[PDB]
């Protein structure tokens, strides 16, 4: 499958640049009614004729795309899609089983979203859907060599935060070690993708998603194999590169795509100047969340191997995990500030900024106990707000920043804090975010993609597209949290005004 900019060449550029549709993702998801080569020969003939209408040419040649608890349960069918077969030349990639999409403009499965959605499904006893989704991701691993950002041809050149091993662990909570052993080959295969290029890597060098520091420490980074505009945000990325003539455009395209591989598209976290997206430099930053996830993946791989009966392999994975933990503790802790943070390959130091990503070492149990206590303090002091956990302390105009609260980060933070007995802060995050979700639901009768955490009752904003409704990981995380804040004796269908 070729991404639409390659498949439809000059025509794709021209349709996007003409802005025939208010969302750039629209034409990226359009299906050619006939062979692209034919539509392209045709376009070359007509395009310069008197009174040629581009829009008309496109219409002819393409097909274009109750309680809180009750509401979430009724949404699952609306968010479920089944696409075992796909039309010829569709950007949508086929999957063997039904899958849940986030909602709105997101009409395909997403990698990291699905873990948090599956948490909700698992909590509701929809273990069949959870099995189906693990199977879908295993299929993509075998088919593409890795999990794409989503099941679209324009997502094949990148991944997303790697939650597959955690999904397999989720499935094992129901099916036992049999699930770990079943999906071991695909977990190893995903690991080999993340580590591709390590062989022959020298100190001080990076290759694809692997970074080797000057002392030999191996860590990973986000990376996309392409350095061109994103088809799904074509005119935005061109405008971003055009606005900064002092950088090669390919470098800007690479970092835009890599921030998209990071899940945090976009954030002051990646930028020299928090008010200029054209300064982002994702590929020179070693992310603390990614490397926390890699640690977890290595720990899960060791467990699966040992269950499977392969002890030499289990010992290898445990040794790799032990080394990664030493790297996180050394390069991804900011000792001057007292919090985890990303590492800057440009300055050769730990970056200053506190973001919600700094909770990930707690989430995966990599963190030292004293650093976990320090993180509880940093969270209360800087990130915890009336409507939930702030993403950063910086209002950049981007969506992965203040004042936005994102469901997946609320879950990572509360689970992380609980892993170290920091129960008070963990409960405050859950209660604040849930109240926000409930309040917005009382107002709008919906769940949304992200929330403004400075108060409760309003959805968030920022970035290159409008606030989306649904919404997969909000619904999944909400159900999980709802079930935990109320006793099993008396479960709640709405978030209550009093803590029990
Ligand atoms: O809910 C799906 C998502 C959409 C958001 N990003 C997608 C939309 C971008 C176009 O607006 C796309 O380039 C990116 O790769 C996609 O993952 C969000 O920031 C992601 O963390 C999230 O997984």
């Amino acid at each position: 499958p070729q991404p639409p900019d390659i498949l439809l060449g000059p025509l794709f550029n021209d349709v996007q640049n003409a802005k025939l549709f208010p969302d750039q993702k629209t034409f990226a998801d359009a299906v050619p009614n006939s062979d692209p080569l034919m539509i392209l020969a045709d376009y070359r003939m007509q395009q310069n004729q008197s009174g040629f209408d581009l829009r008309h040419f496109v219409n002819v040649n393409f097909t274009l795309p109750q309680s809180l608890r009750e509401h979430i349960d009724g949404l699952w069918p609306v968010l479920t899609r089944s696409t075992e077969n796909t039309e010829k030349w569709d950007s949508l990639l086929p999957l063997p089983e039904p899958y849940v999409v986030p909602g709105g403009r997101f009409r395909e499965v997403y990698y990291w979203d699905s873990y948090f959605t599956m948490l909700g499904l698992a909590e509701s006893g929809h273990w069949d859907k959870v099995a189906d989704m693990v199977a879908n991701f295993a299929h993509e691993i075998d088919t593409y060599g890795h999990i794409p950002n989503g099941n679209r041809s324009y997502y094949l050149s990148r991944s997303q935060p790697p939650f597959f091993a955690l999904m397999v662990e989720l499935l094992a909570q129901h099916e036992g070690d049999a699930a770990l052993k079943q999906y071991l080959p695909q977990m190893q295969k995903e690991y080999a993708y993340w580590m591709d290029g390590v062989e022959n890597l020298q100190a001080g060098q990076q290759e694809k998603r692997v970074v080797k520091l000057q002392d030999g420490t191996l860590l990973n980074r986000y990376w996309d194999d392409r350095d061109t505009p994103r088809p799904e945000s074509w005119v935005e990325d061109i405008a971003t590169a055009k606005s900064n003539p002092n950088r090669p455009a390919t470098e800007i395209y690479r970092d835009l795509r890599s921030a998209a591989a990071s899940g945090w598209d976009f954030s002051s976290r990646w930028m020299d100047n928090p008010q200029q997206l054209n300064t982002l430099r994702t590929t020179s930053i070693v992310p603390v969340d990614l490397n926390s996830l890699m640690f977890k993946m290595e720990k899960i791989l060791a467990r699966a191997s040992k269950a499977a009966g392969d002890n030499a392999m289990a010992n290898q994975y445990e040794t790799l995990a032990n080394a990664r933990q030493k790297g996180i503790e050394k390069y991804l802790w900011n000792d001057q500030q007292g919090w985890y943070a990303d590492y800057d390959l440009k300055s050769h130091k730990v970056r200053n900024q506190l973001t919600a990503a700094a909770l990930f070492p707690l989430y995966v149990n990599a963190a030292a106990k004293d650093r976990a206590n320090k993180m509880a303090t940093a969270t209360k002091t800087h990130l915890l707000q009336p409507g939930g956990l702030n993403t950063t302390s910086v209002k950049s105009g981007q969506q992965w920043d203040a004042p936005n609260g994102w469901a997946p980060l609320q879950w990572v933070a509360t689970e992380g804090l609980q892993n170290y007995g920091q129960k008070e802060v963990a409960m405050d995050i859950s209660w604040h975010f849930l109240t926000n979700v409930q309040h917005t639901y009382d107002r709008e009768k919906k769940l949304v993609e992200k929330y403004d955490v400075s108060t409760t009752g309003t959805g968030g904003g920022g970035g290159e597209y409008p606030l989306q409704d649904g919404f997969g990981w909000t619904n999944g995380v909400t159900l999980k949290m709802l079930d935990l804040i109320c006793p099993k004796e008396q479960p709640c269908d709405n978030v209550p005004a009093t803590r029990p």
